[PDB]
């Protein structure tokens, strides 16, 4: 709106998509957050070439100071590229809209879900090389994700693993999960979050590291729920008592060892995503398919 600086918009106009270029298919949706609904649409780049993508709608913003920030990082989150990480197209002004690369095989947990698809061990191993991959990169940028888990990753047409649900594109696509502090009021994927993170609500690249265990114990159990039988605040207290997730029935010996590193209580001792990239490369370097 009329509002906004005009430096600011001078300084985002690069990210900034036309109503002329953008055709959004507004009948259908596609996926649901709390941010926003998603759907699908098409853009038409340089050449006039339909790029296809999923775009959403920012459904919640109430003042014009939110719609600043929501620029300011647009700005940032543009700049970020990478093969493993879902890049922002741009941003549709003219609700506001995010525009994201279309993800032909949606997120990581209901592809690996979906019954008529055999992922094979070596495939669901790749999956998690590719995720750290690309955490690798975002550690690099020393930007911290917060909220790394296999629903928030997204597969494309080739199955190539993007890291989503950060910057512009970061919601809640799946509210189950996500809890309320009693004396902050943030929400919190409590059952992905590391130990001082659930006592002190402090996150680092290292508490990014346990959530990336957990996610790779998703893959292997094909997107079972973690620990379906402890209840979502009773989570500290487990943890803090020594135990964590067990070793899943097809996760190889070197892998749940992988796992068990990023769990520990010492974020300093955990590994680090350049070191889980090298580790998971070998490890899945022994599998035929
Ligand atoms: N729902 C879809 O079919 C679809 C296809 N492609 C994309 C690309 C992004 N999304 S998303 O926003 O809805 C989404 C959905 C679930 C998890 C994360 C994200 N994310 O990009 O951060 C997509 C959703």
């Amino acid at each position: 709106l009329s509002a906004l600086n005009p430096e600011l918009v001078q300084a985002v106009q690069h990210v900034v998509i036309g109503p002329s270029s953008l055709i959004v298919h507004f009948n259908e949706v596609i996926g649901r957050g709390h941010f926003g609904c998603v759907y699908h649409g098409t853009l038409l780049d340089n050449d006039g070439k339909k790029i296809h993508c999923a775009v959403k709608s920012l459904n919640r913003i109430t003042d014009i100071g939110e719609v600043s920030q929501f620029l300011t990082e647009g700005i940032i989150m543009k700049d970020f590229s990478h093969p493993n990480v879902l890049s922002l197209l741009g941003i549709c002004l003219r609700s506001p809209l995010v525009v994201l690369p279309y993800m032909k095989h949606g997120d990581l947990r209901n592809f690996i879900r979906n019954e008529t698809h055999n992922p094979t061990v070596k495939d669901l191993i790749g999956f998690g090389l590719q995720v750290a991959k690309g955490m690798k990169y975002l550690a690099s940028k020393k930007f911290v994700h917060r909220d790394l888990a296999a629903r928030n990753c997204m597969l494309d047409e080739k199955f190539t693993v993007k890291v989503a649900d950060f910057g512009l594109a970061r919601d809640m696509y799946d509210k189950e999960y996500y809890s309320v502090h009693n004396k902050t009021g943030a929400k919190l994927p409590v059952k992905w979050m590391a130990l001082e993170s659930l006592q002190t609500q402090k996150f680092t690249t290292k508490s990014d590291v346990w959530s990336f265990g957990v996610l790779l114990w998703e893959l292997m159990t094909r997107g079972a729920p973690p620990y379906p039988d402890v209840n979502t605040f009773d989570i500290t207290v487990y943890l803090l008592q020594g135990r964590r997730l067990l070793q899943p029935e097809y996760c190889p010996d070197p892998l749940y060892e992988v796992m068990l590193k990023c769990w520990h209580p010492k974020a300093e001792m955990r590994p680090s995503f350049s070191e889980l990239v090298s580790r998971i490369s070998a490890i899945f370097s022994t599998f035929i398919g």
